[PDB]
């Protein structure tokens, strides 16, 4: 038979939202908590006690299921393994989603110091459905985010005043600044670039209520599946090509090729394990039912395949539980992440039976997380740091890496500019800048 297979990796999370890797070469797994939590798996197999990210007070979760308002998505930079970059969104006139970045311990490669939260994005939302929130980054290395509707209407949005012209779009940043006001640079490329009509933030619109998006990286392909909330389920896919500017919004083409009913989401795997499942769109339901979308080559038209598991020896055909997202490893292997109703989260591993564990081209040797060596993550006194090097002063500090302070009217007398506008008199000069004798 052609089955697929899974096996449990880890258990006793609390709720896990799902899984991915840092791209760093560690081939760590952070798992994501909806609670507030980030978690490390060891490629040897150990969830380290100790959180990697811990922001469980600061963000408003479900007090029940079908509440869909804890921590949404984590993305590391493109080039964490040099500036060891984090982006996350999670919840907080009903709440806030916001998308901040974070950046690890300079001295602990397996702990985020949460001093470093500097917020991008703060939306409004008035509902606890269709909030998406995933998070991506494309080639070119820009800051996709990938928000459903809120359940905003449009009768909401003439009565509301202060309120986000974001929900039910994908929105694109160039996180990439050497500026210190914007927290982050418009990009290149994106429709409504200079603008006047529609935010520059959206990239497109027309998402209502959108699972874990399968992201095609081959230049970018994302495919959604589409709840719709009482409609029927859809499928939308977004194309982008070779660096080409946009000053009409690209389309987010709608088609329906799904007929079960609501699916969780979906990836497009391309691990090493599976010969066969290589490009292939998989996405699965609620309750692990499992598709493949493939597209003919030759009629560009779409076709749902359905996917079975099986079990053989302790892989087994069936998980616990309900699915609640998707894994994905360093080496691309791919993960479903379960709950069962109190604190029963489970990892599993979808396995190819018919391939060994380990072939000849899956191979390859971990190189463990490392401590920040970048010039602006030692050097850069205090303010602020972007992901390209620059070093942002706070109030008050000059010099490539702020480590000069700024005293108003100068210290006089041999003194000592030590903080802002503080000087380090020599006995016998009084006075805020040493005037006095």
């Amino acid at each position: 038979h052609n089955c697929f297979c899974i096996q449990e990796v880890v258990s006793g999370l609390r709720q896990p939202v799902g899984a991915l890797h840092s791209g760093d070469g560690s081939q760590r797994l952070f798992i994501l908590e909806k609670e507030g939590y980030v978690k490390i798996l060891t490629p040897e197999g150990e969830i380290f006690k100790e959180p990697y990210l811990d922001i469980h007070k600061l963000v408003q979760s479900g007090i029940k299921g079908g509440d869909e308002r804890g921590l949404l998505s984590l993305a590391f930079h493109p080039n964490y393994k040099k500036n060891g970059k984090l982006y996350v969104s999670y919840t907080t006139h009903d709440h806030i989603l916001r998308v901040v970045e974070y950046t690890v311990s300079r001295k602990n490669p397996h702990q985020v110091d949460l001093r470093t939260a500097r917020v991008f994005l703060e939306v409004a939302e008035l509902h606890r459905k269709h909030l998406g929130g995933q998070l991506l980054f494309g080639p070119d290395g820009f800051l996709y985010i990938i928000l459903g509707d809120g359940m905003i209407t449009l009768d909401d949005m003439e009565e509301m005043d202060g309120l986000s012209d974001f929900t039910g779009s994908v929105l694109r940043l160039d996180v990439d600044t050497d500026m210190c006001n914007v927290p982050y640079s418009i990009p290149r490329s994106n429709p409504h670039f200079n603008s006047t009509n529609q935010p520059p933030e959206v990239f497109a619109h027309g998402l209502h209520d959108p699972g874990r998006c399968a992201v095609d990286r081959h230049n970018l392909t994302i495919l959604c599946s589409d709840s719709n909330g009482k409609n029927r389920s859809s499928a939308r896919i977004l194309q982008i090509i070779k660096g080409k500017d946009y000053e009409s919004e690209p389309s987010l083409l709608e088609f329906k090729p799904f007929s079960n009913g609501p699916l969780v989401g979906g990836f497009v795997y391309r691990g090493c394990q599976s010969e066969r499942l290589y490009g292939s769109y998989v996405f699965g339901d609620r309750n692990g039912n499992f598709l493949t979308l493939q597209q003919s080559p030759v009629t560009k038209q779409w076709q749902e395949k359905p996917l079975c598991l099986g079990t053989s020896g302790s892989c087994r055909g069936y998980f616990s539980g309900h699915i609640l997202g998707f894994g994905e490893d360093e080496l691309g292997e791919v993960y479903i992440l379960s709950s069962s109703k109190t604190h029963n989260g489970k990892l599993y591993k979808i396995v190819d039976p018919k391939r060994p564990l380990m072939p000849e081209e899956c191979r390859a040797t971990v190189q463990p997380a490392q401590t920040l060596t970048s010039e602006c993550s030692r050097l850069c006194r205090n303010g602020y740091c972007t992901p390209t090097g620059k070093c942002c002063c706070s109030p008050g500090w000059e010099g490539d890496f702020c480590r000069t302070a700024k005293c108003e009217p100068a210290c006089r007398h041999g003194g000592v500019c030590v903080r802002p506008n503080k000087c380090l008199c020599k006995k016998g000069y009084l006075g805020p800048q040493c005037e006095h004798h």
